[PDB]
């Protein structure tokens, strides 16, 4: 048997990655696909303008899309709902599903910074899922909202976590070169990135500078106490389909050599024995001079591994390096799926 | 004015920009075009695989390419010779031209860090041209080798200069997103940047971390005393034809607000009213949220203006901002042409 699952915003960029991950899954059975009123009524293949380089999973093609309605009869037997909704629709619909007793695993920014909402990467702050007990008391529902972080934030935080545990953190500079896929099919126009780039992604730097502090914070007396290190981000959009690349410069508390930083990242593997279907080694170290590269490395761990290269001495801080993340798997859909897999094993 | 000039490596990427700049110049007349023996004897149009979005200037098309030989008949009345040679060929040919009493204005990295060789941006360190007198003593030739810096270095240094004069410099972080045209026509393969990027450009970070200190250093007792601020670069190659974009994070000595940084950059204009043909305002400030963009802004000042946008507070240092440079004009050919214009108008 399997836990029956649904997807909100199933036809969009993240939704399609949810669909790929859940079509054939050992724990979860995809039984419900939700989108807007326009898509509701049609087969998934017709409602969705599919833009993945692998075809729609065969068992999902003819699955009829339903409206985003928690009390719809197709949602009655589903226990876990994955959300790929835009933020404003997430504020409306996600509490509705939680009131119906359903577990919401959301990529939307809406509830990320709420004090009773877990903002989780399972390798980093799994214990923050304890906030659901608190959430249920204060909100009065028996469901739950669990959020995964912003894609750029996940990439940085995974690499920073083992460093912080061993050497502490003082200050982090990050410059990103971000793919277009997360903005949706009609998100980034061709002329924004054709022989061009954009040195701006609305709210991206703010998200990186704030979400990171909660993720690397400490749960204490029913609240997450934000981390105290300093963080400055500069975000950019480039002509890449999938894969966010980050130039990261790190100042530790204790001081650290590049070889020591490499070691803690390589040994970082807190989820190895948990038998999670979407598991991958958190950080894969490249020794090549010109790696990671989005096209060559984004499929690492089926899109779930962060790939790090060029770990070297920084003239100013301690260490600088390049990190790559599949922005749409580890950065979103995979982040929530891993969250859900971990949640049913360890929580309730 | 019709001062006769030559171009070394005239057929390559920087060579073509030299040709564009010098074909119809109010001071210089292009009379000699030098390249390899493969190209020698051919009309420029046949020898050069021209890849600029504007056609070869009509007067240069039928001009016969000559060998790279300072003794050549076409170099007799030519005192000013521009060099777009690769470094290893520059080490061979540039001293040969200096020995023939010619002034080499070079984009090659070969002689940049020689202590008797000027490494000059006229807006920044025009006084470093005095090094040619020390150079003539040491080397025993009556010509000179005068270099412009690395394209990435120029962009950063131009922005840092007015900041250093007013507020001083402690530390600078730079992350670059670099166009492909600098590597030459056969430099960056399509599959390096098609739905991809390379987080590495050989020796680029080293150049930025070393050349900057000479450019911003103080000439004293016939030597440049290197600047003492800390600098760390991360360089990347992206799918852009022309235009290098840099994310810069600056820590000043005295402390500064974004508006103060904006003001000193906007007022930075030491070369105005000299009637230099290749003059442009050094730094153009964009107020838009998503500017500068390579395709929109690289033509600013005909490729000679550095374009800066998104000047804002840094959570760690004082200020962060985005800088853009046309990498082949201001970054290379225009850099040396401006050097030579300043040379006749100010140095002789
Ligand atoms: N584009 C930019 O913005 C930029 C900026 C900074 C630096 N650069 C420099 O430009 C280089 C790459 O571009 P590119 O396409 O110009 O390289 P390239 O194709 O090697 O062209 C440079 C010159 O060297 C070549 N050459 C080979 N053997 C020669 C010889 N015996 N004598 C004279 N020239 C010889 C070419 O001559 P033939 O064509 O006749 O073979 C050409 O004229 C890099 O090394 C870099 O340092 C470019
Ligand atoms: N993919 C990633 O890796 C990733 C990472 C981070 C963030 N994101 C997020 O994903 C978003 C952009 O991607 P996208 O193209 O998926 O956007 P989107 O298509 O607008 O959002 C997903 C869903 O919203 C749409 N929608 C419009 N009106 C609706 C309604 N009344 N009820 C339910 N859905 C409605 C789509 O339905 P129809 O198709 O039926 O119109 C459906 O695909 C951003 O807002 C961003 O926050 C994605």
């Amino acid at each position: 048997m399997k836990i029956k699952v649904g997807v909100l915003g199933a036809t969009g960029s993240v939704g399609q990655r949810f669909v790929q991950l859940l079509a054939d899954h050992p724990m979860f059975e995809l039984t419900a696909l939700a989108a807007s009123e326009r898509s509701a009524g049609k087969k998934y293949k017709d409602a969705c303008y599919w833009f993945q380089d692998r075809d729609i999973p065969e068992n999902i093609k003819d699955m009829v899309v339903i409206p985003t309605d928690p009390k719809h009869e197709e949602f009655e037997d589903v226990d876990i709902v994955f959300s790929a909704l835009p933020s404003d629709l997430a504020k409306k619909f996600e509490p509705e599903f939680a009131k119906e007793g359903k577990l919401i695993f959301s990529n939307a920014s809406a509830y990320r910074m709420e004090e009773d909402v877990p903002l989780v990467i399972p390798e980093v702050n799994a214990d923050h899922l304890e906030l659901i007990e608190i959430q249920r008391e204060k909100r009065g529902w028996d469901g739950a909202i669990i959020t995964n972080p912003n894609c750029s934030t996940i990439c940085a935080v995974i690499t920073l976590k083992p460093i912080m545990d061993k050497f502490g953190l003082e200050a982090v500079f990050i410059a990103t070169m971000q793919a277009v896929s997360g903005a949706g099919y009609n998100g980034v126009p061709s002329m924004a990135i054709l022989d061009n780039l954009i040195p701006f992604i609305k709210n991206e730097e703010e998200k990186m500078q704030t979400e990171s502090l909660k993720l690397l914070g400490t749960l204490k007396d029913g609240k997450v106490e934000l981390a105290n290190f300093k963080i400055s981000a500069s975000c950019n959009r480039v002509a890449v389909i999938d894969g966010h690349t980050e130039s990261i410069f790190v100042k530790t508390k204790e001081g650290a050599e590049p070889e020591e930083i490499k070691e803690v990242m390589d040994k970082f593997d807190p989820l190895k024995d948990l038998n999670l279907p979407t598991y991958a080694k958190p950080i894969v170290i490249r020794e090549e001079i010109d790696r990671p590269q989005p096209r060559l490395d984004r499929n690492e761990g089926n899109g779930m591994s962060i790939v790090v290269g060029r770990i070297r001495k920084d003239p100013i801080f301690d260490v600088k390096y390049t990190a790559l993340e599949h922005n749409t798997i580890r950065g979103a859909a995979g982040a929530s799926v891993l969250n859900a897999e971990y949640f049913v094993k360890k929580y309730i």
